[PDB]
């Protein structure tokens, strides 16, 4: 995929349910999925409960990654060591 990382990333995590997420730059997560959290543009355009994550495959498109972000439930997803 990518051959470099997202600056400010934190870690990967991983999804425990399917949650159809249909906005203009919303994540959507499928039970058993594979997502990176990482550091936002603004706390303020944060929800509470849901912080700004990638896939694994978007990490793929790293390239573009400023089109792949986009929002997740992390209490809806587990983190992986």
């Amino acid at each position: 995929g990518r051959l470099d990382l997202p600056p400010g990333f934190m870690f990967k995590v991983q999804a425990q349910h399917d949650y159809t997420a249909t906005d203009t730059d919303e994540l959507q997560l499928k039970a058993g999925d594979v997502v990176l959290v990482i550091p936002f543009q603004n706390p303020e355009e944060q929800d509470e409960g849901w912080l700004m994550g990638v896939k694994e495959s978007d990490w793929n498109q790293h390239k573009k990654l400023e089109k792949c972000r986009g929002v997740f439930p992390e209490n809806f997803t587990e983190r992986v060591p």
